């Protein structure tokens, strides 16, 4: 029974393992999301403020 | 027994940190496909520009190609 304990642990700690893993791959997926994000938004602000400039010159010439 | 007691006591602690670890990969999972909409919907609105972009040079070298005809 101490045996049963001693692979009870084991079972646990391999488990443990695997989950750790898993929550390190998705927090670094995570990062990696939030550093796209904030890319896709400044690219987006980059395009509007052109759009929005060369319409503005495009205005100017009235 | 004592030393018996002291495994119950390693297994309790990795009982419950399996299960806070399975929370946490349910709530990364979440947050994951959160942050996947977002930057999706950040991708739907550059290519919406890009469109505005192309159909403005479009319609501005349709001024110098209808010029060239007249």
């Amino acid at each position: 029974s101490m045996k049963q304990l001693e692979d009870k642990v084991e079972e646990l700690l391999s488990k443990n393992y695997h989950l750790e893993n898993e929550v390190a791959r998705l927090k670094k997926l995570v990062s990696k999301l939030e550093k796209q994000l904030e890319e896709a938004q400044k690219d987006y602000s980059e395009i509007e403020g052109k759009l929005e400039q060369f319409w503005h010159d495009y205005d100017k010439l009235e």
